[PDB]
């Protein structure tokens, strides 16, 4: 019902999945109506990237923020999913490199870092995007849609034809809440095929890839010694990505998200399509937290 930021400043270091470059990440309290601001500090003067759906590029196997001249910060979807998780509206994210550190491949280390910084509630009203019409976008056999619904629901179906990713759980559905996100989604790691690593590293992608930040799968199985944190970790990670992608507008959404084989590109195309239709959505604030959907009760 009230907007949110951090109580104090926290730092973590790590490496960029794509660049291999060492990075330090600084999260910063920000006053009301600031929004979500990414900032590169390896550049002087430092360059600000406000989170906006029109500022997304989809080309580098992840979600990148870019300005009008294609200067960029890569691999924002995992930290962004953590901000969506804990309802954070106003924050400054500083990196001294062109990319967010990958940490353990999931959103959980971002969740711990934000909880250690404590959440500060503000005396100004948190704005929600309420979906007021069905919108649908497509790409081959891939599709993604939003529908009006008095909460926040995600229904995600993947189709990977691969023995190590059993069909039995290539679909996942949840009603969103900070606690659910934290218990069911936040610890789901990124993954990659051993068959792809030569190609991707020859192009300057996944240079920071390790068994520490990813599930590695060969032609038959998961190679990681300790296996999976969940039998369906693959589709939970795809849903983590989708939550990060939908928060590029900088507001939690009131709606029912459904997707088949969607990714960064189609998830942004959906988010954009919605915001381009004046009549498909509406801001809404909450005077009393009685009318506020259970999806957004504080953690
Ligand atoms: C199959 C593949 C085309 C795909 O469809 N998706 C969808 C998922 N994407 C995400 O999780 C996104 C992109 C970013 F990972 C953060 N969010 C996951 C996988 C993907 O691109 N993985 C990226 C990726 C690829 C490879 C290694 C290695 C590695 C490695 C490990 C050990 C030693 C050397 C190298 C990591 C990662
Ligand atoms: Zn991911």
């Amino acid at each position: 019902i009230k907007q949110r930021t951090l109580k104090r400043i926290v730092q973590a270091t790590g490496v960029g999945l794509h660049t291999g470059k060492k990075v330090t990440l600084t999260l910063r309290p920000a006053p009301a109506n600031t929004g979500v601001i990414y900032r590169r500090t390896d550049l002087n003067p430092p360059v600000d990237f406000p989170a906006d759906a029109k500022s997304v590029r989809d080309t580098m196997l992840c979600t990148c923020l870019v300005n009008e001249h294609d200067v960029r910060i890569s691999t924002v979807e995992h930290l962004n999913a953590a901000l969506a998780g804990l309802g954070i509206d106003n924050i400054v994210i500083e990196v001294n490199a062109p990319e967010i550190p990958i940490m353990d491949g999931s959103a959980a280390p971002f969740v711990y870092l934000l909880l250690d910084a404590g959440i500060d509630e503000l005396n100004c009203a948190k704005k929600f995007v309420r979906i007021k019409e069905t919108v649908r976008v497509e790409d081959g056999d891939k599709w993604a849609e939003f529908k009006p619904y008095n909460g926040f629901s995600l229904d995600f179906t993947i189709d990977f034809n691969h023995p190590a990713i059993d069909s039995s759980n290539q679909r996942y559905a949840m009603n969103f809440s900070a606690d659910a996100f934290m218990r069911q989604i936040s610890r789901a790691r990124t993954f990659g095929f051993m068959r792809d690593i030569e190609y991707l590293q020859s192009r300057g992608l996944c240079l920071g890839g390790s068994f520490d930040c990813a599930i590695v799968v060969d032609d038959y199985r998961v190679l990681n010694e300790d296996g999976l944190r969940f039998e369906d970790e693959f589709v939970r990670h795809k849903m983590l990505d989708a939550i990060g992608d939908l928060f590029m507008c900088g507001h939690n959404i009131i709606g029912a998200f459904t997707a088949y084989k969607s990714g960064h590109a189609l998830n942004n195309k959906l988010l954009q399509a919605v915001l381009a239709k004046q009549e498909a959505w509406e801001y809404v604030t909450f005077q009393d937290d009685a009318e506020l959907p259970l999806a957004f009760k504080a953690p």
